[PDB]
């Protein structure tokens, strides 16, 4: 009942479930696509010497399956994994004989959403798990009456991998996360903050930028050509293969390649623009804080705008706020109070 994990049931019907994992980052909101599954029977020889007696004529015949996404589901704060499962796929198909059936399980690609888009310009990228198993039912005869699915067990043909597909829940339904897939979008901006998720619209600018830091200086007894010192430390992402955001580009003059602890300087009205740079990212700020200037700042955590404050004369560190999917900015506002007449 669980030899080499495998399927089990007593005189009963097994249930499976192919569970779909889908990868994405934090910001972003669950896109509107669907994944296909392929039973496609293949033939060959058993333990006993049974031609895998396979029949597709309307006995034995597994249709395909699917497994929908939706803005209504939310990673509410787990891994970066969105698992949604099928039902169990031995629902409404019949077996006729009896013997070793064997099916060659995929997925198809291009049969989802990597179509917010704009002018052909995308915004995001479906990547599809392009892997082949191979699925064998053991239906065996009841001893009065018909058959029953004694036991189904996988193997992957593609990557070569020896041993049996282990499950991901033993028990009532047999759930199997078989793929997973990876949804990355380069948020940012290029989602306006007007709740358009849903519906696409069009409220999207593919060449927004991703986040936009100014640094202001307030007061008339103030320095405006004070280099001010930032201390940013930008974190990677779960769909995020740039080796630590290798391109985080973010170019006043120079490129200013980042990933994972940098430093920069600003002066008033000095702004450093990260363009079309993925979601789900965090970062650190931490201003040098100056003597006698009180630094604050209004940013966009997602399209939400949030504003936070320091003290004078003290570094000002923001413990890892996020570029999301919606609108990232920050306005790092540096202000001096002007001697008193």
């Amino acid at each position: 009942n669980d030899v080499a994990t495998a399927k089990a049931t007593g005189e009963t019907s097994a249930k499976v479930s192919i569970n779909k994992v889908l990868n994405i980052a934090e910001g972003i909101t669950t896109p509107e696509a669907t994944f296909t599954f392929t039973f496609t029977p293949k033939t060959g020889t058993s333990s006993n010497g049974a031609p895998y007696e396979t029949i597709d004529s309307s006995n034995g015949q597994i249709t395909d399956k699917n497994v929908s996404y939706s803005g209504t589901d939310v990673l509410a704060t787990g891994q970066t994994n969105i698992k949604k499962d099928t039902g169990d796929i031995f629902r409404e198909v019949n077996y006729t004989h009896a013997g070793e059936y064997v099916y060659t399980v995929a997925e198809k690609q291009n049969v989802g959403w990597k179509v917010i888009q704009k002018n052909g310009s995308p915004i995001d990228f479906m990547t599809y798990d392009n892997r082949n198993y191979e699925m064998h039912v053991i239906v065996k005869n009841k001893t009065t009456g018909g058959t029953y699915i004694s036991s189904v067990y996988f193997k992957q043909v593609s990557p070569s991998v020896n041993g049996k597909v282990k499950p991901s829940e033993s028990g009532t339904t047999y759930k199997y996360d078989l793929f997973t897939n990876i949804y990355r979008k380069n948020a940012g901006k290029i989602t306006d903050p007007n709740e358009p998720n849903p519906n696409k619209p069009s409220k999207v600018d593919p060449n927004a930028k991703s986040l936009v830091i100014k640094k202001v200086v307030s007061g008339a007894t103030a320095d405006k050509s004070k280099d001010f010192t930032f201390k940013l430390t930008f974190t990677k992402a779960s769909t995020e293969t740039s080796q630590s955001i290798t391109g985080k580009i973010g170019e006043t003059s120079k490129t200013f390649v980042y990933g994972q602890e940098t430093t920069i300087t600003l002066r008033h009205d000095q702004s450093l623009v990260f363009d079309t740079i993925p979601a789900g990212t965090r970062y650190k700020l931490v201003e040098t804080g100056s003597q006698g200037y009180t630094a604050s700042a209004a940013y966009k955590e997602n399209g939400a705008s949030k504003n936070q404050a320091g003290t004078v004369s003290t570094n000002f560190t923001q413990d890892s706020i996020l570029i999301g999917e919606k609108p990232n900015d920050n306005t790092i506002t540096n202000s001096l109070p002007d001697v008193t007449p």
